[PDB]
């Protein structure tokens, strides 16, 4: 058994990740640092929304778990402010459970796109993604970090929802160090 389950061991002096987005409403999204489940059913911290978990890079040490609502209330703003607020050598972590698209507006978009997201302008209702980030630093090009799929009657898991996603992963620890000569 590894460290979140992985299906192979991760290289020495690395960090595993395993992101899981919700599969419907009874399958809740999970995101899972180090064997540890950061946001989940198990800790009670997930909810309908985009759901992040933040660390600091350089010390392995999680900083917030916060979820955003895309379906009830204003989210997107207060959520662009919290990404822009994450300090530099921070890696981010994002899930949907449910929806995360409803009330998903540009300034949020604008916030995850400059992190590096390729799908999230491509967000619609009910879409089920999944979003690993670096903040001040490159992640390696070989990793997944990102993944999204959309709602569609015809390949739905779930009546009124598409198949949960899921990405895992192996990020070096080593990538600010200082080195000498």
């Amino acid at each position: 058994r590894q460290k979140c389950d992985h299906w192979s061991p991760c290289p020495p002096d690395t960090y595993a990740y395993r992101l899981l987005s919700g599969g419907g409403r009874d399958k809740y999204a999970k995101i899972c640092f180090e064997d540890e489940v950061l946001i989940g059913e198990k800790t009670g911290n997930v909810a309908r929304g985009i759901n992040i978990a933040v660390v600091n890079y350089e010390t392995g040490k999680v900083i917030a778990t916060k979820y955003f609502d895309m379906y009830e209330g204003d989210n997107s703003g207060p959520m662009a402010k919290f990404i822009q607020s994450t300090p530099s050598k921070s890696l981010l972590f994002m899930v949907t459970h449910d929806d995360g698209s409803s009330k998903l507006k540009a300034q949020a978009k604008d916030a995850i796109e400059a992190l590096g997201s390729k799908e999230i302008k491509n967000m619609k209702f009910r879409s089920s993604w999944v979003f690993v980030a670096a903040k001040g630093f490159e992640l390696p090009s070989e990793i997944e970090r990102e993944k999204i799929n959309h709602s569609d009657q015809s390949r739905n898991r779930y009546a009124g929802w598409p198949a949960e996603i899921q990405i895992e992963g192996c990020i070096p620890k080593g990538l600010r160090d200082y080195k000498d000569d």
